[PDB]
């Protein structure tokens, strides 16, 4: 059926003291992506946590030299912000809740995601998290590549800025084929 | 060594008339993306010309329900605009020199790219063309998944806007790790 | 949706004089291939051409130290064997069938037969062709790690080696779980 | 740069009483695919356990059709086999040494096994563990659609049979120009 992946919405992405935090305009939709996800479940719809993981001494990332260290492995910075962490604690033991660690930008690259999704014959990917123009950008131009539809849930993304976060939604729409929800 | 890849820089993305064209800022960097093209030749580069093509019967084609036909197949809009077709027409047969049909925006997707790529153990990808902040940027972004170093040549990429071009080179630099050359 | 694969059924591979044929058992399923093919069309399948097209001087491919030079791209070689190519022929333009090149032994290595297939929704793919032990086997080894599910006509498979072709349907059967179809 | 994959060498797999067991074929190899991995780590490899690892129910497996329930994760089914356990347990913490899960035949499908090798330049891909025909030829026929020079440890790969054995390292040397060492 359809799948929503939540990508990335943890304390380090989010919260004040995060460490690679977008701040404000990511806190603002800690309500809706929770309230987004356990509609999305309650419809049936399987749930896809794909968080950034990083292990500590691992020199050979790419993005070492473009940010400072973040939701490293074993820390608290990669917990859940917000009730959505709720959420994955009450339902970890769910058959359609899912919880994949990745290293890229895209919930698809080095993952087995795209195998989990085919396995169900799903056909729409849901999106949301943060941040609009980077994680959830890419995974959507994966997505587009592997032949999926498209949905991003626009009050349960944010970015950085408002103006990335406008670009990120229009090339979802207009380039990627993307419906854009509420 | 290096691979350029050339990415859509043909009629209909460029001319006057072309189906799809990106227009003045896309017909601006004409002599400059054949230049450099040259140049990467004359310094032992692979060359790769990665070219959208639509067969006339198709309308599987995710881009069917978004854009009017362009670059079909068999028609004069897939010619190479500028001096960069005299470029390919005396390499037409050169083992150093490829031309590859593409129908996703990326390069790489559905292509045998990163096959012929790896064959010749290439470790860096120099991208120009059109349009920036999309056949560009997902060629950059399927090429940093990949594990390629990326460069991109300011002044033989090209946008429809100059905001859309800022935002992917920032993207291209900032989250990708890209050398930006001007 | 189902999709009908017909892997190097081809001069080189089939004939008296190929340059790499398999002979008479692969000249024995030239009837049964070329009927299944046109069953497959009319219950409303797509049908999908996949076929080994090389350059003679290549030695950037690995395949090239390993195989004398067959099915090189210009030549006779590469020719449909049997009524399997009256069927091409007259489809030349259908919507439904077509032609892919390709250079490794999977059908999916390089191709855009993914993309064509999930645009179709197709949830099977029908293998026919030679030989059952490489060209066969690496496709159907391809269509299993992408989730689809595979049926094997045995009666339209065939290889030089019976040990081998036997390996392979063992294989196709235990392994991946395929469909042999008799 | 080359890398040692060690693949599905796994009590499960290996056991006498292993869940799925190849049984002798596959216990005969213990004391040479430890050593092999021994002397990969110190010519200065990279060493990657790629392992089947199965979610307790998990009806959506392709294999669930196929095999009896087998390396399921949280058991000691998934336990390595022999003295190879002992060089995880001691190497568990090195740069070097990678544990993947897996859930298909090939150690590249579903994993990051293709980036790890990237980000590192490895070229070279030297495979070990079981069974020779079935995930060892698997993870070759990825290895060489991704490009990668393919070395395969004879003494350190087992099938069920010899005959499958032999199958498998005369496809890997003669249809993917593997060098069998
Ligand atoms: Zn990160
Ligand atoms: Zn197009
Ligand atoms: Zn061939
Ligand atoms: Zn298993």
């Amino acid at each position: 059926s359809k799948a929503l992946i939540s990508i990335d919405y943890t304390y380090d992405f989010v919260a004040d003291d995060g460490k690679l935090t977008a701040g404000k305009p990511a806190q603002a939709i800690s309500k809706a992506i929770a309230q987004v996800t356990q509609k999305a479940y309650d419809n049936g719809d399987y749930i896809f946590f794909t968080i950034d993981g990083h292990d500590e001494g691992d020199d050979f990332h790419p993005e070492t030299k473009l940010f400072p260290p973040h939701n490293i492995k074993g820390t608290s910075g990669r917990d859940l912000y917000g009730a959505l962490a709720d959420f994955y604690q009450k339902h970890e033991n769910d058959k359609r809740v899912f919880w994949m660690d990745k290293r890229h930008y895209s919930a698809f690259s080095g993952t087995d995601l795209d195998i989990r999704l085919r396995e169900r014959r799903v056909d729409t990917v849901v999106l949301t998290g943060v941040l609009t123009d980077i994680c959830v950008l890419h995974t959507a131009i994966d997505a587009y590549n592997l032949g999926y539809q498209i949905e991003v849930v626009q009050s349960a993304v944010a970015s950085l800025s408002q103006e990335n976060h406008q670009f990120a939604l229009n090339h979802l729409q207009n380039v990627l084929g993307a419906t854009i929800i509420e």
